[PDB]
């Protein structure tokens, strides 16, 4: 039978997947030592079970992503049938290849670090480049927002009709053309000094793309947006990071709203920014989990 | 403990221009089919303590090609070679590079895990589909691009260049196209496939195709017409992997391109004798630059800002 | 009662017929090539918590089924399959066993760790050329062997079985020839090329060559027309793999053969067009017995002992 | 080949002087954090053909300091460096060396493999909690002693030393004051819990440990051995740790003086604490750097120091 | 439930005999001999197709040619097609050397980890490791099981003045094992490091305490040390009953009271020659750590109780 | 640069000796004993650092100690950071199971082949594998030496009627053994076949040779011997690279009508021959010290098998 189990990222998220699934929590004690070490005690067997750990890249990084490792190893030790990683949102995904000189290509060794620890299968969302499903040789599940977003659009987007929905940077041209396509809208190329390259005349522009991390670009091309003259900006990012002055961008920058999903908790930067609005998706990790509990 | 360079028969002549700009001869390899169609290896010199270098390209029969790298490898490696590096000019089954669809497989991570079994130490490639591929491995994987040898290529042959706009065919091409944009310092357009859609105006000046290859050509060759029908003063299709597979030629020479041009990461000669609008960039002195900084054990870095010769 | 059967493009006869022995269907692939001639592979139905064995025989175009053999193998895999077993009646590469030379690949043990490295949790393989290729993994390997159904085609096919000589084209075939001659109580021959050297008798006797494979038939036609020089009543030739390659097929016109039976590792239609003198021994029930054993628990030692049908 | 020694963000004190006592300079890396708290690592000169030494000690915020020490192993594997030997002072989640509890990781273990999958070749460390942790790979693993520094301190700074005491505070601790009252030929005690075996009557009295962590158990025991009657009491571990209310607590107690290397910086801890005393290790490592270059034994760091 | 094997190699028959016995099982079909020019030859004459397999072998007698069986007997149930395969070994041989204390030192004990890794055990299950941190030699779950609850109703049950006992360390190593006996029957311990007792064995009973007996000098020379103390008597329970070379000739002229072992060795062949030692036998922790271990229990009880 | 250190196991010191004598080196420095319990004690009383070590096991006499010393040794000098280790193992122990002939049967010479592997070994140096496809149990680069040169050398100088002898196989698997060595001294050939035993050839009037890998028990060499004599040969010899001689094998030998029984040093033979008068020793030290020193500078071994120096 299951086991859901939480890390000290995103109890929330854990709590509606195994609410989903009908579950308890794993019964968990997750802290840290004195010195800062993390500290994993499970406290109920897992010997024969299918256990899924829910961490997601978020907060303290390598804090959450050892604390991972550990609950991985111990529930290896543990006798468990099968260790499986949800990870909503995969750490250390941009460095993805070996873009100059003497870089390291971390996402790789995250993948191997997981494999070692004893990981058999992997559930993320919306992989930054979906090649990391590559990276290891177990079971990697890229799941999508692309139907939460169209959702969301469709059912809030007054003029989603003739809307046109926009790329900050190059790299995510191929997410947007996907769900213009399924819209059936125009769409538009954001590049940095910015250029726009579509048209957006009085029409509602939808940022999107993959991630915002400290959302300088999407506040920047919001901004282009304006300047092309486009009646209202939007930004749908799969992954809320708002690190460091983010909320401050997002705050005075000209959008209607900004919608994330909850692979990373948001109520308190939801407090601070009245622009945020945060979309389900822990209904898609727990038909991952049931789909792959055979 | 120096060189000892092999070709395989998917491209002998690139293998040839390597060894010679390296003052080498090339290594004594017999590669050919047995009876019932098994890759025949044969070695004809001793490789022990060598640094060996196989010159292997995805392309023609592509899974004969691959098992007889892999053959050549692991022969090598048993022969107590000393490091053996597998130099892959076009990477096959890069295309099979993720699980997008229900059931599909992740060819270019398992032809990658062949390479690491078969006793691959380092892999020199060329304008990877995807770069990612080069965390497929747990070896070094150079990622060479072919962008100076194109704008090279640009600036000496277009006259018009200044004012140009280098055109994505597709949505993922986009990245390359604003890179070579941005070191020209000219416009940037994309084309996307639904009727097929241009955004950034091409009007009444040069329009330049640049993407990472060219298979079966109909996506460059309708992007070329719809270049044509939004005005365009010259249409050129600049692109690293000269693949030309089905009714390429049929469909260049049928289309409205000046030149179309690209690497000789694949054989060209005999696509260049059917089609006079081909232009080949050779790009055997940034394979042989890569080889003897890998050997020497420097900085390959040089090979992205300048162009050798 | 979880079991899917796939096939690949190279014997999709004997795929059907242990199908049809299983009581199941063949799963859904759709398995061809792509413009660039890179495998094409979608498994077609979910294969997750199944136990899925893909028959795939070393022959035809020997990398292009190898490779679509690996690429269905890492699909299943990936696919959360509880195991996946690759069922090679002909294994390639598999002469390819040793050093013999001074610079020598093993591709035997290379083509065992690309199976491995793809995924493959087992082995079930008819009568290796040598049984050590069962060291080459670490993993279960079923060799079966055709002796069982060649006693029993000899017995009720050769009249003057009782009193026939079973003999060897080569040196190394002794203990399959040995065994055979034990077995029906009958002489054995040894024929060494070296003008070749004949030992043991065949004189007024029917004389039965056996061997694992056929692939260019020069040695056994050779061998033949001596058995017949030393005075011998009839020639048989009695192989398991057919293969049939390069001038196989004329050479076995020419021979004088009253018979070359093999077993349908290898698709044998094409090859009985062309060529009167063979005769074909359908072995899909032992490979389908070995698969409905290797499911339940049950030990396979029946299959080298009788015939299932 | 030729020998390029980085540090990490922990300690680069200690690289420093390594660094300074082989002859050579720190290489060039950049070693920080991204805005939402991914390490980045950019190496800034060739490590090609080279045979690379990365010291970063398990101290400060661990996981940080341990996945960027990761990162640079990876980096300078695929920079094609000929050998990378991960220099780790304090071995990070050493106490997890077992399962004596249900459900409990061996997180020792796991960071020996996720150094060994990093690209580590061979590593040099200190004075392991357990010495097994040398099987948790199958690579070299020298575990220095800095037991030849400590008898260097104590003969050198104790008076007494010739009718002292040796005291282990908890039981697990036995062996190691073995080998060095042994090694002074004196008296030893132990103590647990807290109740005392051994003499430490009109003796002074000297703990030694492999760390002090809260040193909650050694400052008891310290009061415990002045409750037996010893002149003054010492505490000499390799391991500076001091986290939580370790200064309080020292500061509180009765030491004559507690002793460190720096295998952990200290200096901090120094400002904020007039008990604490650090014993430089730095050539010890830098030895065994040398030797692990050219090829010889570091045998003789166990015996003899610089 | 019952799918599972359970085999015996060529080291302790009896303990093999009694685990069976006490799961309600028969020992699995396997003839254990050697080639004629001394190499192991191991046929199993029944299908482990789908099983899961225990094979019992402890690290004793012939000690090589029992581990080589051991290795060959995992492999061949590997290549059996067997769902698990579980090396339980009461004493786990090589790991007095798990550490690099000298140059050129090979970490023996981890070689064999391995060795058994690689030949294909899924599970390990042992009793009282040298050194606990071999569990961390291997991968996979290794259950470190003890003898302290058996030695402990021992105690109660044989030392009439077990309340004012002492627990007292032959060596510097055992100090956390007799702390531990100590608290557990609050009384008072001791230690033995030439020769110095460091501790208060008044004039009352010492119980020396290790996880094994090689040759027994060790122990031998701390009873002498605790004669000359002053102790009433002294006694010796240790897990493995190892006892080679001239053990018993000195366990017969040492002071010992009793010498108390496991059955992890076989000792009826020590018994018959020496009055002195007596035995605990432990095969009921082993048989419900099998049982456990099958259909996925936990053993924690094993270490709070004592099952018959 | 000589880097090469050589150690010497406890199975045949004087083999180890006379090797690193004829490579003009001194023995290292090991003291390989027992604990009392019988555990293995290898201390290495030298440094290996940065070297080239050989440790030469050969597996015989007490088989389980010295592979288990040798495996200690290598994992030694493994964690000792040499440069590479390189197992010397004249015999190669459990060569006789390679495959699985009979149900859940082990194949105990590829766990042997893992074992080296995971100790460390870098380089296996062996000679006359009982199956050659052993050399494919690994993924290092295996040496298999032949003693075919020196046994073709002793016949000729020792023998003197071979010109016109016959080279026979004791079973029916050593044939290829046999046709090999009779076509380089151009004699004929025989085979015996235990069915009651049957001759295969013609033997009358001329000297028989029986020549296999190894003799263990001799208990076919000794009944194939008497069959020679009843088929009428001049002379019987027995040649044998492997000369275990376990169990009964001197016995029998003793009342054996052999004119001669030469073996190689692979395995020790001075106790052997002082209770076997027909015991001839071929010394093959020179081929294992020139393996040696060809594999440590980096030299075709090829030259060894026709040679012997
Ligand atoms: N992972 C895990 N280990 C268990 C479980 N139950 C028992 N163990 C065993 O417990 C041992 C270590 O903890 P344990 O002995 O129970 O703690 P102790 O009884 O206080 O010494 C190992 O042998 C484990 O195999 C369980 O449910 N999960
Ligand atoms: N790879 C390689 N192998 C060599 C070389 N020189 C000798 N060999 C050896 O040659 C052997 C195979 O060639 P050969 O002696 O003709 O085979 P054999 O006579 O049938 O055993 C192998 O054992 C190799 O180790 C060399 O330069 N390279
Ligand atoms: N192999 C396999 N993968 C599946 C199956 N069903 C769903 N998936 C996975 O589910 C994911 C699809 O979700 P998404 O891309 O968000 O639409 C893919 O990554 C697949 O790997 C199945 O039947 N077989
Ligand atoms: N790791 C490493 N990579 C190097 C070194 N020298 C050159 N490279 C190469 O630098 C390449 C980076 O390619 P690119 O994305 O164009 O970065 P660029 O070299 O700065 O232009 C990598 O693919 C490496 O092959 C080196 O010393 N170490
Ligand atoms: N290990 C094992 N092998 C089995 C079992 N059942 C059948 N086999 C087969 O046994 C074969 C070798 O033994 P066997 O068939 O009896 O003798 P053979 O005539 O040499 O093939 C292998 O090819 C296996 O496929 C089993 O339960 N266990
Ligand atoms: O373009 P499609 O033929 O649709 O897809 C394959 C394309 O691959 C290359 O880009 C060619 O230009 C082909 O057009
Ligand atoms: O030897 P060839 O006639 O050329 O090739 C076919 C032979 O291949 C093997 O030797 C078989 O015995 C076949 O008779
Ligand atoms: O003392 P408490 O258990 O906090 O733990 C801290 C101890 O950690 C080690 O034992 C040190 O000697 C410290 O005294
Ligand atoms: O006493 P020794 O002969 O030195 O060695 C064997 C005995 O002492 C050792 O520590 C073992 O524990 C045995 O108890
Ligand atoms: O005669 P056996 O008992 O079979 O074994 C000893 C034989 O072992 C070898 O294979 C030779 O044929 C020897 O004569």
């Amino acid at each position: 039978n299951i086991k859901i189990f939480s890390g000290s990222s995103h109890q929330d998220l854990s709590q509606k997947i195994a609410d989903r699934l009908g579950l308890e929590l794993g019964k968990v004690v997750t802290k840290k030592f004195s010195n800062q070490e993390t500290c994993v005690e499970i406290g109920e067997s897992v010997r024969g079970e299918d256990v899924y750990i829910v961490q997601s890249g978020c907060g303290e990084i390598n804090d959450n992503l050892m604390e991972l490792l550990i609950m991985i190893n111990a529930c290896k030790i543990a006798s468990a049938s099968r260790v499986t990683a949800v990870i909503p949102c995969f750490p250390y995904a941009r460095q993805d290849k070996k873009d100059k000189s003497r870089a390291p290509i971390s996402a790789k060794l995250v993948a191997n670090m997981l494999s070692v620890a004893g990981a058999d299968h992997i559930i993320t969302m919306d992989l930054h480049a979906s090649q990391i499903q590559g990276f290891f040789d177990i079971p990697v599940d890229n799941l999508y927002a692309e139907p939460a977003v169209l959702k969301w659009i469709r059912e809030n987007i007054s003029e989603w009709r003739n809307c046109t929905i926009v790329s900050p940077d190059a790299g995510g041209a191929k997410r947007v053309t996907s769900i213009a396509d399924r819209l059936n809208v125009d769409f538009a190329l954001i590049h940095k000094r910015m250029v726009l390259v579509g048209d957006v005349k009085d029409r509602v522009a939808i940022l999107v793309d993959d991630m915002a991390d400290t959302c300088g670009t999407i506040c920047h091309a919001a901004d282009k947006l304006l300047s092309a003259g486009a009646t209202r900006v939007y930004a749908i990012l799969t992954h809320g990071i708002f690190s460091g002055p983010a909320i401050s961008r997002i705050n005075n920058a000209c959008f209607e709203a900004v919608v994330v999903t909850n692979t990373i908790p948001q109520e308190d930067k939801m407090k601070h920014c009245s622009k945020i609005q945060v979309i389900d998706i822990s209904m898609i990790l727990a038909e991952a989990i049931r789909r792959t509990h055979n």
